[PDB]
């Protein structure tokens, strides 16, 4: 059935979302709700979901994507219907025109600006990113793109979400993120911050060497620890007790090794929805920095493009408050014949411009491989 | 007077300017936007969203906006970030290219097809309409267009609604004479208009036309049909209705209209103005009998989409009160282009040429405001 759901994905589906706990296909937009203030959005969403129940939807969910920038308007959709199966089980089965935005040198310049700002003590952490515009000579087949991603993403979250357009052709957010922002199942809360990276190698000896190096890198370990501390501080008020592992683990996608910690807690209040928790966490320092509003102003000033939905959050939440929200990375906006791909790299005082550029390239591979351009 | 200041403060970004005989509203921003697929279950969602807006802040928040002619489309309204509401208003060179879409023949072709289908007993009443694209040499000053409409519309409903964009700002602007429905406590009022004649600058001829409309059997009969449909829609919601025996005549600067004020007293305090509007929308005055059949004929014959024209627009509050108007004598304005609209009810005994003239007379409200009267 799960593979049926992947086969049934159309550009009028509102969400495909393949996680390790399930696969969801949501069709249509029965209700869309937009709101000016992220902080008061969870209560509006619950009111909309209650209405949906009482108007005769037996399992109302919201699905969609929220932007990187918390100050922007937010929006989610209650679909007409949704199907929910077990997780996906799969055996692997033109001119393109590239325009980097910005070019490699302007990106590196921006990286020097971030370093400087930290060396003056204005910021502790900064993640700087860049994008890549791809024009195809044919119309991109979203459903095939989605399948390529799913087949090559055993452990993360494969997704497609319909996004706000003008009435232009449909705009879809598509990708394969390794990173859970938060989930809620019953009263159990889990968040999985990822911070620290090395690219995979096809040489199995080198591949393992890089996992070991990441796992013993003082700069990466310390920086990971700081991201974990911030996730734990944001979840602590909502929970009885928090379990925060003393040691990170190494996880992988096909393209990258990542340091990873699963932070787990039991809620105090059964009405605290997964959405509320996602909003309490968003954006984590892994995609933004510390202090967030300062890292964000630095980010907004240095980056010559709008991240829009990249490094935002996306997922679903139900009437009981259960849900899953992922950090939106290893992804692309797809519209007709064009895509915008995105990638970013954590920057610190010690950082080196070329290495950071190299890291963004290694991170682009998830999407480029799905397009046959790796 | 605050009312006039609200008209002066109107901006292209404002979600709603709405000047009615009971109040003037200027609504800014978008605290919450709600969009829904099924018009029939929209009222309850809208109340859910208004309740939430209260729980977050002000005691009796409102929704504002415009819904389309075609009831099967997605519908959308906005709870504004803030609104000022005052008493009713008490108010005291660019070149233009014009293009009829369709042209005057294609439109009369359409009306013939319409007469044809009523004579075969498929339809009883059909409204057919056309539009008039306009290109300006400059950017249209929307605020000034709004003031012109308001000044020349003492008795109607003058509005500017920010519409879902194409990229450049899109505004629905107009001065409608027709209340679809209001609610005030348990009191409901609808004012169907059906039957018209253009005003004349010769006051003897002006009065003659009024008197002729008021006693035309064809027009009285068609008016009584519209009145029956209003009553029909309202009956299930009211313990009592007052339906006047006969219509009066009312005027805008452009037109005489046959008018009936239908009043009711609701059974249920929780019935919102928006819910009544939906029960009424669209009336046979702009669509036809049967509605589903005549709308099919309308979609099939008309070479443009009406979109918001002959839709409904207005406001509703958390208590349930509100005012919704029939969106006529209006235009979509974008940058330096307007699309003006006008329509004319068609029956078996209709004459194609008289409907073309009737529609051109209906265009005068908007044309006059542009200085093209």
């Amino acid at each position: 059935l799960s593979e049926k759901l992947l086969e049934d994905y159309k550009t009028e589906s509102s969400l495909f979302f393949a996680s390790p706990t399930r696969t969801i296909l949501a069709e249509g937009e029965f209700t869309t709700v937009k709101h000016h203030e992220i902080e008061s959005f969870p209560e509006l969403v619950q009111a909309v979901l209650r209405n949906a129940k009482q108007a005769g939807n037996p399992n109302p969910i919201v699905v969609g994507a929220l932007p990187f920038d918390r100050r922007k308007e937010v929006q989610l959709i209650v679909p007409e219907y949704s199907r929910i199966s077990e997780r996906l089980q799969l055996d692997p089965t033109l001119t393109f025109e590239m325009t980097p935005v910005p070019d490699h040198e302007v990106y590196m310049k921006g990286v020097k600006q971030g370093i400087e700002k930290i060396k003056d003590g204005d910021l502790k952490k900064i993640v700087l990113s860049r994008s890549l515009d791809v024009k195809s000579s044919g119309k991109i087949d979203k459903q095939k793109l989605l399948r390529e991603l799913a087949e090559h993403n055993k452990h993360g979250y494969t997704f497609a979400v319909n996004l706000p357009k003008d009435e232009e052709n449909s705009k879809t957010l598509i990708g394969a993120s390794p990173e859970l922002l938060v989930s809620r199942h019953g009263m159990q809360v889990i968040s999985n911050p990822l911070a620290g990276s090395r690219p995979r190698s096809d040489d199995p000896v080198e591949d393992k060497r890089r996992a070991e190096e990441l796992l013993s890198s003082p700069k990466d370990l310390h920086e990971h620890a700081v991201v974990v501390e911030a996730v734990a501080a944001a979840l602590r008020p909502y929970c009885h007790t928090l379990y925060v592992p003393e040691k990170p683990s190494v996880i992988h996608s096909e393209a990258m090794w990542h340091l990873s910690t699963e932070v787990k807690g039991e809620l105090k209040n059964p009405n605290t929805s997964s959405l509320e928790l996602a909003i309490a966490l968003h954006p984590t320092p892994a995609v933004c920095g510390t202090p967030m509003e300062e890292a964000r102003e630095a980010i907004q000033k240095i980056e010559p493009f709008d991240r829009e939905f990249f490094t935002g959050m996306l997922g679903w939440s139900d009437l009981n408050g259960d849900g899953e929200w992922i950090v939106t990375i290893r992804c692309a906006e797809v519209q007709e014949n064009t895509l915008r791909l995105y990638a970013g790299a954590g920057v610190v005082a010690e950082s080196k411009p070329e290495d950071e550029l190299a890291e963004t390239s290694a991170k682009f591979q998830t999407m480029l491989k799905a397009l046959g351009l790796n």
